[PDB]
């Protein structure tokens, strides 16, 4: 009977689009569903941006590694600062890798988890939609049975029970989503706070640690210059 | 007569390759020319690496801009910190642009100027090479004229003057390059010192200024969180 319900639903929907049947107005919930889709779209966009940010960090890392490798190739082992340069180059690579792993774990993964939560809510919104069409389909059938020339009390009674069942199942989903949607909508704030405080914390460590190695790099060049001074 | 000299040079070179004529040995200068080509190759490689580093910085900048633009789109103007966020996003973009312009000017351009200096020295090395082949060509001609059955005093005298002229012009170029090449070779040290002290100075400003905006970003999120706190 799950198959036949799907046929009566689709028939009700097409009769509504053809101006042959009236639908239950649902403009208030549609505004709520619109906010939900906007929130999910925003979330998906930030998620793709964060993956692109992580990919750009890896590009920055590799180009920095390329410069440091050529510098090590051209830096003679006869020169002062050669051993210190190796430590700078190794630790630079370690900071980039640590930063990439922590970005993936604290920012990209956190965003993936937030975005993945919308899937079950979207399925419930879709189900609520189907139950509302079931209700209008049950009203249309009830009105046709009641308006028939040949009165059939048993057909009337079945149409009336289907009406009642469709109202209750729709209202269960409607009550659940009207409670969940504003709480989910408000939770986007906490999501943005977490993501950007995590990025901020990780970059502060990154700047402080990179500044130390960067200062050592200047000192390596000072040692090289002094060794060859007249 | 500049055309005929080029023919006698190429004829001398091919007779040497065919084991039919002896060349002046020039193994010591060849070792010096090898050091010069290695230095130029190293310089060109670092130069391409620095252009790639600047291109990676622009990639990092754009991805950072992409994240900041989405954050500004999703950050309601109803929220505390909205105006401060705009200033962070604008100043972040300004720091990246300033860093890219200074890298191009202080590191990439400095390296371009160093690499461009090798062109005139390479032309002088090539010329010295040609003058050495002119000298061996003048020796081969002199020996053939002197070994002839029919003694020709006027042909002998011309071959002897060509010998003298070829020796002097070769030695002028040889003296010039033996003086220039070790000084140029030693100057690679000063080049590396300048490039990496410039990169170091620019990144220190970059880290300090970015750390300030990055700290403000955490504070924007704290303001957003407090506004929506229970």
């Amino acid at each position: 009977k799950q198959v036949q319900k799907k046929f009566s639903r689709a028939q009700e929907k097409v009769l509504q689009k053809l101006g042959k049947a009236v639908e239950t107005k649902d403009e208030r919930f549609e505004q709520s569903a619109s906010n939900f889709y906007q929130q999910q779209a925003e979330g998906h966009k930030l998620y793709k941006d964060l993956k692109n940010f992580l990919s750009a960090v890896k590009v920055m890392h590799e180009s920095s590694k390329r410069v440091s490798e050529t510098l090590q190739e051209i830096y003679s082992s006869e020169w002062d600062g050669h051993e210190e340069l190796k430590a700078i180059v190794w630790n630079n690579d370690l900071l980039w890798e640590d930063y990439e792993e922590k970005l993936a774990d604290q920012a990209v993964r956190t965003m993936e988890i937030y975005v993945a939560q919308f899937s079950e809510i979207k399925e419930r919104i879709a189900k609520r939609g189907r139950k509302l069409v079931d209700y209008d389909s049950a009203r249309h059938h009830l009105e046709a049975v009641q308006n028939a020339k040949k009165k059939d009390e048993a057909k009337t009674a079945k149409a009336e029970e289907e009406f009642n069942k469709a109202q209750t199942v729709f209202e269960d989903l409607n009550q659940e989503l009207l409670e969940e949607l504003p709480i989910l909508y408000n939770s986007r704030i906490g999501c943005y706070v977490t993501i950007f405080q995590n990025i901020s914390n990780l970059r502060d460590v990154f700047y402080r640690e990179m500044s130390k190695l960067n200062h050592n790099l200047y000192e390596v060049m000072s040692k090289l210059e002094r060794q060859h001074s007249n």
